[PDB]
């Protein structure tokens, strides 16, 4: 069950779901921000009053895949990741470059 903390010491991360409604609590570097998404639903949101991404997020039991558009940069920033063992990685793919930070279940 995802309702748990998955992060590396110093940072914190927490997922929680009311039935099917997944919210992610991200604290890294120097900002804590939550992102809520429904399985296979499209939604637009502004993160930290800067990234305004409109996209649909699909979750497979151990697969997180979507596509989001951020006009205030390059109209395409996507997060895609699968869950391996007990850990969570997070990839931000913009234009055609993948950058990912590594985390694990707390």
């Amino acid at each position: 069950a995802f309702d748990g903390t998955w992060k590396v010491g110093g940072l914190k991360l927490t997922i929680t779901q009311e039935g099917n409604k997944f919210t992610v609590k991200e604290s890294s570097n120097f900002r804590n921000i939550d992102v809520v998404f429904e399985l296979g639903v499209d939604f637009a949101y502004s993160l930290a009053d800067g990234t305004e991404l409109t996209g649909t997020w699909t979750m497979e039991g151990n697969k997180l895949v979507g596509k989001f558009k951020r006009v205030d940069n390059g109209k395409e920033l996507i997060a895609v990741r699968e869950i391996s063992g007990n850990e969570l990685i997070q990839t931000y793919t913009y234009e055609g470059v993948e950058a990912k930070r590594i985390f694990k279940k707390e």
